[PDB]
């Protein structure tokens, strides 16, 4: 077979053995004689799979008794606009901070229905960092802040997490949620799409403190409502269930190889390899990131000229590596390495950027 | 080894041919050596079927080439809402035929978001038939009518539908989209959850006529976002949008939507003349001029018969006949993919029944 190397920014790989699962029980899932995509979401087999995807979740990131695990369709993007129709109500703030392009969609959908703030931002500098925490603005009225704990697109990440008391802090984790362990407790809502680390496109997860979200909002659509979903175990309508089905698996694969942490040790090791490349090339290749906000999920990257940029992804074409064209909106080059990247195709990742290097 | 038939409501049985070849093709999809779960939305190998699939749907259902096909998140529920946040403006009136359960989930959601009518109603009547057109109370300030093609939990449909030309006619056909050649231009706008007779669930398709169309919306809830885009504006949901190509691929390889209403009148044939025949021991709900050809709705004489005849289908492996929750009895959901064998063994099983009480 030709060698193909996946690094695909979003959807992107999924573990071998979740794939190799769903195809063998494709036809006949449980002993049903039905495909899983043929059951009722009210079926025996149905449930199981909805409440192991929530319990896998929860023992993985070790999330309290009080959150509630959603499962909703509408990706990201449709939680840009959700929270603030829940959360951002009249006389508050909808604060955000700046950390890439994903965090300036969020804030302009909050902008649609009220108040916002930049509590912090790195526009000015291209987005090549996070923001010390000290510098963040905040407001006494905020009805939360709000923050893009990966920024898939300029290769940055928050190495850690700030302590709010005043409102509650909201992340848009959808390129690095259960890369590595997390607090979950210092969150009022986490919501990422699940085709980066999770499973296939078509379901969000969000995580929620159950008495922030679990109340009627006055005047806002019953699907529009987190309460609607809480109240109904995200069985309100007709769930994606293949999705969530596979997202049950990816998370088997997870627990399997040892959890976050476990995880995270993977991922810090493939991001080594790209990043120790990168540093190790007397400026052939620089990273976009300043170092100490590095991102382990999406590696950043732009040759001396756009000549030899293109040249390089050419090469990275016609030598079976897929995805690595930078976003649109920016342009070079971007690794993207999520959980189930293998650690090979770091390898070869790295071997062709030293040959190309060389040869140049 | 053990028979099984899958008479689900939603989501529902799909055609083995389109399973098997997604099966199949899991790991390597078109040579790539990745899954289609795998790809970028933005790489022209998903482009491709994302296109195909709105290809075959133009062609199947014969849409002209002023209506957009878009491929949406969030079910038919969300319609409910996106429906009268996009067409219900200021001074304007969302006008409802009332059909059944799912006309009034669609009404409740337009009336929290501006002035709304009924243009008529079944509803006194337990929702047995269709209203005559008649019938129909209209209004110079409608912003459309909307109506429920098929009424999934009372097993009513329109056998035809009515020359609007007030204000847009918009439809739910969720429960029988695609079940039958349609006549696109009566219609502003057609939307269904992809998962009775198109897929599984996790798409919804809205074809929509392009010149019907909003400041202050969200820009995920805007039409007008998905069509400039093409359904691509964020990530779509892939994998439920190969498979609804998958799916399109079976309906024409059978020859297309007049071959697929041949079988389902069929299918449907043989469990309306079991009830016909059985001298009252089965009885419709619906009237029998708008009985659906996608929901076959029926009870036996009381409740007790009813349970027992529903625990002795769950024992030979038939899936999905307990009626709806809100009106019991029984449901015999036959969307395009149940088999003709499946509803054979069904008669089957009726007829024993009564021979055996
Ligand atoms: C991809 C991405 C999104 C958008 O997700 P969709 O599911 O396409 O709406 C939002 N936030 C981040 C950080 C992303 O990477
Ligand atoms: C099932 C159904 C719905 C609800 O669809 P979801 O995808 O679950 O939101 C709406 N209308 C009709 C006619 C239905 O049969
Ligand atoms: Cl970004
Ligand atoms: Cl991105
Ligand atoms: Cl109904
Ligand atoms: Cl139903
Ligand atoms: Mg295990
Ligand atoms: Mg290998
Ligand atoms: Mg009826
Ligand atoms: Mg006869």
């Amino acid at each position: 077979v030709k060698q193909v190397f996946n690094f695909n920014a979003g959807p992107s790989a999924l573990p071998k053995p979740a794939l190799e699962r769903a195809q063998k029980e494709l036809l006949n899932f449980n002993d049903t004689q039905m495909s899983v995509m043929e059951l009722s979401h009210r079926s025996q087999s149905y449930e199981e799979v909805h409440e192991q995807a929530q319990n896998l979740l929860r023992e993985l990131l070790q999330i309290p008794n009080d959150y509630q695990i959603l499962f909703l369709q509408g990706g990201a993007s449709l939680q840009f606009t959700m929270l603030p129709m829940n959360l951002l109500t009249k006389g508050t703030i909808g604060n955000y901070v700046l950390t890439g392009s994903w965090s300036e969609k969020a804030l302009k959908e909050a902008k649609l229905l009220g108040e916002t703030h930049i509590a912090a931002s790195t526009k000015a500098n291209s987005y090549q960092s996070i923001p010390d925490f000290s510098e963040f603005q905040l407001n006494e009225n905020d009805a939360y802040l709000h923050i893009t704990s990966n920024n898939t697109i300029y290769g940055t990440q928050y190495q850690n997490f700030p302590e709010i008391n005043h409102a509650p802090l909201i992340a848009d984790m959808s390129s690095d949620i259960l890369s590595r362990p997390l607090k979950v407790n210092q969150f009022g809502m986490i919501y990422a799409g699940a085709q980066k680390n999770l499973g296939p496109s078509g379901v969000t997860v969000v995580i929620v403190k159950k008495d922030l979200l679990n109340t009627k909002v006055e005047q806002v659509p019953t699907m529009l409502q987190y309460a609607t979903h809480i109240k109904s175990d995200s069985l309100y309508n007709t769930p994606p269930t293949f999705s969530i089905y596979m997202l049950r698996n990816v998370l088997d694969w997870i627990k399997d190889l040892g959890g976050a942490e476990a995880i995270a040790k993977q991922n810090e090791e493939k991001a080594k390899i790209i990043y120790d490349t990168i540093d190790e090339s007397n400026g052939f290749y620089v990273g976009h990131a300043e170092k100490g906000s590095r991102s382990l999920m999406n590696v950043t990257f732009n040759l001396r000229n756009e000549e030899l940029n293109q040249q390089f992804l050419a090469k990275a074409k016609e030598q079976g590596f897929v995805g690595l064209n930078g976003h649109r909106s920016v342009g070079g080059c971007r690794a993207s390495i999520y959980n189930a990247v293998p650690i090979d195709a770091c390898i070869a990742l790295r071997e062709l950027m030293i040959q190309f290097k060389e040869n140049a």
